[PDB]
C-alpha cells in the first residue's frame, strides 16, 4: 500500500478532499534512490484533482492523509503504483515508488 512518514508536519487539520485541486511539489525515486522526476527542478508546482484516479493510487491514498503544509516521504509498493506493467520509458515492472511530496495548497 502506501506509507506515509512526515519530514516537516502540517497545520494537522486541513485534509484534502475528493473534488479539491491538490497543489504539491514532489521529487520521485526508483529504489536506487536516484530522482527521476521532480516538480522542484522545474520550479512549477504540480497540481491534481483528488478523486479523479489522475495520479497513481498511492498519491491519491498518500496525499489524502497530509495536512496542507505537511512534508512526507510516500513509499508505494508496485501494485499501488504502476505494478508489473511499469510507466514505460521511466518506471520498470514491479517498482516501489519512494516519492517526497509537500502539500502545499488545496484549489
Ligand atoms: C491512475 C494513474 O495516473 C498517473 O500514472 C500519472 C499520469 C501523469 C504522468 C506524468 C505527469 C503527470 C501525470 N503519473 C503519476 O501518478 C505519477 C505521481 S504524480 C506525479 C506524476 N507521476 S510519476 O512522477 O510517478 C511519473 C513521472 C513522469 C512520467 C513520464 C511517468 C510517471
Amino acid at each position: 500500500g502506501v506509507q506515509v512518514e512526515t519530514i516537516s508536519p502540517g497545520d494537522g487539520r486541513t485534509f484534502p478532499k475528493r473534488g479539491q485541486t491538490c497543489v504539491v511539489h514532489y521529487t520521485g525515486m526508483l529504489e536506487d534512490g536516484k530522482k527521476f522526476d521532480s516538480s522542484r527542478d522545474r520550479n512549477k508546482p504540480f497540481k491534481f484533482m483528488l478523486g479523479k484516479q489522475e495520479v497513481i493510487r498511492g498519491w491519491e491514498e498518500g496525499v489524502a492523509q497530509m495536512s496542507v503544509g505537511q512534508r512526507a516521504k510516500l513509499t508505494i509498493s508496485p501494485d499501488y503504483a504502476y505494478g508489473a506493467t511499469g510507466h514505460p520509458g521511466i518506471i520498470p515492472p514491479h517498482a516501489t515508488l519512494v516519492f517526497d511530496v509537500e502539500l502545499l495548497k488545496l484549489e
